[PDB]
């Protein structure tokens, strides 16, 4: 049996993973669940899986879990806020830590499971968007295994080799044969549109993509390509890639989840449906496999493979992202910090959908911070690019 | 580095498998090269590579290639006949065995390298479509290494896990958690055209392949899928995979290579250029990678990727071939033999594009032959195989 903890188990990520477990009783066994507020989420997880502990952020949401989970005649030991978080992705028993808390609050717990030398299915973006260096700096030194969840990372993951997988982070691609890490995203809603158009895209088409059905903020980045720019920040620190050896397609059909191109001539690449319990599955059980549940790709009902290069002036936050990395932490956590606040304004209707790769990059221009050393300087450049960002909205919202 | 023996070293694959070594000097040493007749390319080789060994099938042909080395100055020492090549085969030193020998001349020489523990990198057809039962059972017995280099079974390869990789052919697929291997294939150039016109065909229309430029022969088995049939009963010994384990799929574009599926819902696939030095640089690197000379798969220039099941109506042969395997090596290689004599056949306009397919199948209901239990009985089963099938044409065509 695996023992795991899982840091957001209520949110998506943490319910899929739960699944995997449910069809795999006999593999995977959870020791901790660790959420924000869910209570009431948090109590049928309990219920069903019995984990010997299970934390809340939010104290009078520990309060109440506590008391229902007692007369439910619940065993597990309810715990509260941030320190206990990390605690449960440090217990000694605990093999794998699910890694799954959305924002800035999943840095501390997520570090924990680092720190502890654990094995993390790594999801929380902010990890390596914000922490690149400092988190692969301290799996080398711990050598905790990090197996990347999100679907593009663990298609190219899945199509590296084994001395690679083995030791992410730290190998070296030339040495192992890899030429390049082929990074795909789908284009967004806009793919074909007019440039000019784009000014005048309202909320709800912008976050109509053609082939998804996910949140308004991840649908802007995905019509954006905010998105393939974060993941582009993440798998140069993840794979250890230059930027020579990345290469970012579009791909609009979402089969082909990423690819790794080799010095021979080959490519390797991940395809499926667009299931995250497969990636997730994936990593709980390598480097054997495991059924998800996701029911096999059917070759016979597919639309025809397209790939195009990503044109800058139709992506400009993608380039933005490129040119970030470039500049260091500091950069890629003001531009995500930022984009946050320009999408969340863009969604309010306060400025136009073209105005957040503007915003994004007048951020980046008047930030002056040195690179991050720790968490907390992390936190703290998080904080100032926010209130950049926010003045900029309220001054484009108002003014001139 | 490696020191090498290349089987067939004068032919496509073999001054292929050159090209790898004359791009990485330093990682590979040729020790032996090993041809039928084509004593001019030969020689060429042996000046390059000075080999420690060059051998000839052919003794008229391994008699003049002694005297053109000495007029070059080259000491390269020359043999003759069958048991020089398996020698090379198994000599002590070498390490890999590039196995490009073609037809039932590839058996034996093929044979001593696994006999031998070597390292083979597989490419001769008749190994595993006739020999597949006696040549598994002899690489568990050597622990030889095979390492696949027709381009779907090295994509297979490529896209299968670490324990299946080691261990080929032993190895078990729902253990490692594969579901199945999925066998892709162009579908050659009569996939959109009417069944009313396939009996019409000529070998100039069935040879002209969209997509492909190669000899008549593989050309006429792209057509009728008989190659992919070939392919088929190949993979299953290879990757001890079962009929429910398999699937072939055409794909028209041929950039994806092979894919295999995975319990959890991955699918990993091989996709390159169309160019035989990335599979056979693949298998002389592994578990490393070596620069082939082959240019990086450009994907802003690629047709759509398509995919569509195939029609047994339209591709009788993969049917037959699926068939043959369940009932042994004696059918596989009575397939193959009659399969050889029917386009031939065809292309020397004795019969009829769709004829192939049907005297492919009546050589087989007329056979019963038992299984093969040595390279003797197989050579027996293809050779009866071959009078059949002529015989077979001789009464169409009369
Ligand atoms: N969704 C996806 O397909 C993918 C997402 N990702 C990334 O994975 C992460 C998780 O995404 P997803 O599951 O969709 O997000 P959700 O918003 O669905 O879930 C977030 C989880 O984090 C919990 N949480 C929030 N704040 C805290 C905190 N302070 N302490 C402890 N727990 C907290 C939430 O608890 P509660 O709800 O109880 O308040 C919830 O369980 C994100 O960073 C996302 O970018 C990566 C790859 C794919
Ligand atoms: N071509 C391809 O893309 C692929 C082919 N295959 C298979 O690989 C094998 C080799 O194919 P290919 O390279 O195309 O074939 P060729 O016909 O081009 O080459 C055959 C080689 O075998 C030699 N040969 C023939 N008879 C003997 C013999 N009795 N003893 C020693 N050598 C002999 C030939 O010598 P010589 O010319 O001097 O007389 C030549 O060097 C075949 O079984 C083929 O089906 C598999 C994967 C890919
Ligand atoms: O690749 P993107 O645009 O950043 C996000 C995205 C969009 C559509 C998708 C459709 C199926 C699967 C994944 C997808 N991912
Ligand atoms: O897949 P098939 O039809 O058996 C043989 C075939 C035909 C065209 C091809 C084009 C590019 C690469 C491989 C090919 N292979």
């Amino acid at each position: 049996g695996k023992q795991l903890t899982i840091l957001g188990s209520t949110g998506s990520i943490g319910c899929s993973t739960l699944d995997v477990v449910r069809h795999n009783p006999e593999h995977f066994r959870v020791v901790a669940l660790v959420a924000g507020k869910n209570v009431t989420r948090m109590v049928e997880q309990c219920l069903e899986f019995s984990p010997r502990y299970a934390v809340m952020d939010d104290e009078a949401s520990a309060k109440l879990l506590k008391t229902m989970l007692q007369q439910q005649g619940s065993r597990t030991e309810v715990l509260s806020g941030q320190q206990a978080a990390c605690d449960m992705a440090a217990l000694e028993d605990v093999d794998q830590v699910m890694a799954a808390i959305v924002g800035a609050a999943g840095l501390l717990p997520t570090l924990a499971a680092i720190r502890a030398g654990k094995t993390i299915l790594l999801a929380n973006k902010e990890s390596l968007v914000t922490c690149g260096r400092l988190f692969m700096d301290a799996v080398k030194q711990s050598k905790a295994q990090l197996l990347p969840v999100d679907s593009e990372h663990n298609a190219i993951f899945q199509s590296l080799p084994q001395p690679i997988q083995h030791n992410l982070g730290y190998a070296d691609l030339e040495q192992n044969g890899v030429v390049s890490i082929l990074l795909t995203g789908s284009g967004g809603p806009f793919r074909e549109t007019p440039l000019r158009d784009l000014a005048t895209m309202t909320p709800d088409q912008a976050c109509r993509h053609p082939n998804w059905s996910m949140g308004r903020k991840i649908s802007v980045d995905s019509a954006t390509m905010m998105n393939k720019g974060l993941e582009y920040i993440e798998a140069r620190w993840l794979f250890n890639a230059s930027a020579s050896q990345m290469e970012v397609l579009i791909h609009p059909q979402s089969v082909i989840h990423s690819m790794v191109r080799y010095q021979d001539g080959s490519v390797l690449a991940q395809l499926g449906e667009p299931d995250m319990r497969t990636p997730i599955a994936h990593t709980m059980a390598w480097p054997n496999r495991v059924n998800s549940g996701v029911k096999p790709l059917d070759f016979c009902k597919l639309s025809a493979l397209t790939f195009a290069a990503p044109d800058y002036d139709r992506y400009p936050c993608l380039k933005l992202a490129m040119e970030a990395f470039e500049q260091g932490q500091a950069a890629t956590t003001a531009l995500n910090a930022a984009n946050e606040i320009t999408v969340a304004a863009f969604l309010a209707q306060q400025i136009r959908f073209t105005d957040i790769a503007a915003l994004n990059l007048s951020v980046l221009e008047k930030m002056d911070m040195r690179e991050p050393q720790c968490v907390d300087d992390v936190l703290s450049v998080d904080a100032n690019a926010r209130e950049v960002a926010r003045k900029e909205v309220m001054r484009l919202a108002s003014s001139a």
